[PDB]
């Protein structure tokens, strides 16, 4: 029913890459 | 019924590849 | 019913590949 | 009903690969 | 009813492979 | 410069008053 | 400079108040 | 410079109240 | 520079308050 | 520069006040 291929090359990373990220950074 | 087929090449990230992000910042 | 395969090729890793990240970072 | 496969080649690893992490770094 | 296949190659690991980290770093 | 006042009566909450949510639900 | 006052009155809480939440729920 | 003042007032809790909370709940 | 006051009445608390939880739950 | 009261008024607590708690829960 459902099919997904995935192939990343990556030289250098410093942020995401097939990822799921949460930042609060909130102030009162 | 669904097919994807993901390919990236990447040199440097400093960011978001195939990725969700959430973030707040908010102020009260 | 549901396939995928991931293929991933890193070099230098500095952030998230395949990953959930969760930071808080609230001020009061 | 559901396959999952993961490959993965890393050279050097600072941050998380596969991996599920939590930081607080609040303040009052 | 559900299957996982994970093949990793590491050369050096500072961070984190298939795991779950939790940090606090709170202030008061 | 800057002065915020806030009131706030409940009385049943299930959802958020004065808060700041992240969710991530996605799929791969 | 900056100045806030927070007053809440709540009977019955099973959500948030004046909280930064994180949440997940991912799925590859 | 910065002043925040907090009065709350609880009957019963069973989330969260001036808190920040972190939840993972990934699958793979 | 930065100045906090906090006062909480309470009940019967089932959850967070003035806390930082962090939760894993993931599974391989 | 940076000052901080708590004054905190609990009946009954099964949960965290003040507090920082860490729990793993996974699964592999």
């Amino acid at each position: 029913q459902r099919l997904a291929n995935f192939l990343v090359h990556s030289g250098n990373n410093f942020g995401a890459i097939l990822s799921s990220t949460n930042v609060g950074s909130n102030t009162y």
